[PDB]
């Protein structure tokens, strides 16, 4: 039985020795460093009196990725104040009122708010429907647009009905019940896969269309048996919906173990932990962690899936070994309690490239001191 059922969390940290009030501390500390510290470090910045954005810091822009991972981490940390103003800034500056992309965010503006591209990415509406329930179920709806379960329903209704609307297309492929990389493509990004909040959505979301997302937790965690190399555990950024690298894009080769492909190891645990459903999930959680067992954190190499390794190295290490540490809820392997002690003694990123390792590392944090969970009522 899985923490959705029991209501109790593994403590990696507490389990692997460290003490209970070291552990509060530093995931409390880590917090502050994030949204609060200093220009070295920090990710999160306040706008005026109701506003505030995660700045992807190597890309100079605000993301929908980082916009929705700012609201898990905030109400994950019971921090509504923070959350308010992540949501507000989305709801203001990001999310279409009209068009083919109505209800859906578009994945990146300035951070003046500025839409740069209208298309939206999947990954930041399933996150942001996600943090919404949670929102919701901790502190109770308020007048629009903190009226958070409406929000959530709203966002999820156009993830699936988007193409009855008019010209738009749904994030899901209705036929195989896989979330897609972008609304107009057939193919999918495995790293997108959360069918431990496709639970949560059959539970939460518009009674409609809880069916079709208690067949999307099924179909998810099939789809990655197949986008996870067998020998390493590795998967590719871009995969076709049978599971194999998709095709080189024109905006890029993403056939390869790089940035996205990371979080699927994180994914996975995270399901594994909820719901304990699929046991191949404590196999594939050793199969990675065994292939970087030996691997240096400064020598990660972007990598075929089969695990040659490219001369190029890893854009963000730190993230990679953050989602190496959280297959530790999943794996029972000799490496997880190694992973566990590295990451203890891994301080968030700085400088120019820490955005994205920052996300993860904070992730990570949360869920080896037992405190990623599941909000219901
Ligand atoms: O996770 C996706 C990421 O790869 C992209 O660069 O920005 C955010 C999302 O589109
Ligand atoms: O937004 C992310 C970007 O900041 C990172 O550098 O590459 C992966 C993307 O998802």
């Amino acid at each position: 039985k899985g923490a959705y059922d029991t209501g109790t969390y593994a403590n990696l940290f507490q389990r692997s020795g460290y003490r209970e009030d070291e552990i509060k501390a530093r995931l409390e500390q880590t917090w502050n460093d994030l949204f609060y510290g200093d220009e070295h470090t920090r990710i999160y910045y306040p706008v005026g009196d109701d506003k505030g954005y995660m700045l992807d810091t190597g890309n100079d822009d605000v993301r929908s990725e980082g916009m929705s991972y700012g609201m898990m981490m905030a109400v994950q940390m019971d921090k509504k104040h923070e959350f308010d103003r992540l949501w507000n800034y989305a709801y203001t500056y990001m999310q279409h009122t009209e068009g083919r992309y109505k209800d859906y965010f578009a994945w990146h503006c300035k951070p003046d708010g500025t839409r740069l591209s209208p298309g939206p990415a999947p990954d930041g509406e399933e996150f942001f429907a996600m943090a919404l329930f949670f929102a919701s179920n901790r502190w109770g709806d308020g007048p629009a647009p903190y009226d958070y379960q409406a929000q959530a329903r709203k966002i999820l209704h156009a993830c699936l009905h988007q193409g009855e609307q008019g010209e738009g297309d749904p994030m899901w492929e209705p036929s195989n019940r896989l979330i897609k990389f972008i609304p107009e493509l057939p193919f999918s990004d495995p790293s997108y896969h959360l069918p431990h909040f496709y639970e949560l959505f059959a539970q939460y979301a518009n009674e409609q269309d809880r069916t079709f997302w208690k067949e999307a937790a099924e179909a998810s965690r099939a789809y990655l048996r197949t986008a996870c190399h067998p020998v390493t555990g590795l998967s590719p950024e871009y995969a076709n919906y049978d599971g194999t690298p998709a095709p080189v894009q024109l905006h890029g080769d993403f056939r390869h173990f790089y940035s996205d492909a990371y979080r699927v190891a994180a994914n996975v645990a995270l399901d594994w932990e909820w719901f304990r459903k699929d046991p191949w999930q404590v196999q594939q959680s050793n199969r990675i962690q065994a292939f970087f067992s030996d691997i240096d954190v400064s020598d990660y190499r972007r990598y075929t899936i089969e695990g040659e390794p490219f001369n190029e190295p890893a854009a963000h290490p730190v993230g990679l070994l953050a989602t190496n540490a959280m297959a530790s809820l999943a794996a029972d392997g000799p490496d997880a309690d190694s992973f566990v002690k590295r990451f203890w003694n891994t301080p968030l990123r700085q400088g120019k490239r820490r955005y994205y390792d920052n996300c993860l590392y904070f992730f990570t944090m949360l869920a080896l001191s037992g405190n990623y969970r599941v909000y219901q009522q």
